[PDB]
């Protein structure tokens, strides 16, 4: 298991726009393509991320280029953020993918609600960050995805994911 079985595993790959968990614009490997509700902004931001006219299908190649580009700008942004590069760099390798899917999935806007469970992960209290990540409007609208996100943080093994 790595970040990327483990993303794959997660997001699923589908090859023609799709609508996330959230309703929005969607396609490949849990790409994000718009938040916007026009069907046609999305496919513009489809084009424009793929280089050709994609009329709103690509193939699995663009898919898993798409997949590369995110990761690496995932964990970018973990490293560019002053309050999450101190906790992901004080993680193990696995606990350190359950980081980068979180961001993946979530983005970083909602870094400060997490303040007391990125403390927790920062202590290696396990069980407590385990708790508190749980508590969490994440948890509770993807929570089969956020048990497995936080049995990885909770026991930095790849148990939740086989």
């Amino acid at each position: 298991m790595n970040i990327f079985e483990m993303l794959r595993i997660d997001e699923g790959l589908r090859l023609k726009i799709y609508k996330d968990t959230e309703g929005y614009y969607t396609i490949g490997i849990g790409h994000l393509l718009t938040k916007s509700p026009d069907l046609n902004a999305a496919k513009s931001e489809l084009d424009k991320a793929i280089g050709r006219n994609c009329n709103g299908v690509i193939t699995k190649d663009e898919a898993e280029k798409l997949f590369n580009q995110d990761v690496d700008a995932a964990v970018r942004g973990i490293l560019r953020n002053a309050k999450l590069k101190p906790v992901y760099d004080s993680l193990d390798a696995v606990r350190r993918c359950a980081a980068i899917n979180q961001v993946f999935q979530m983005g970083e806007t909602g870094v400060a609600g997490f303040t007391n469970s990125l403390r927790m992960l920062q202590q290696k209290r396990w069980d407590e960050a385990a708790v508190n990540l749980a508590k969490s409007r994440w948890y509770n609208q993807t929570p089969d995805r956020a048990k497995r996100v936080i049995t990885t943080f909770r026991t930095g093994t790849w148990d939740a994911y086989k």
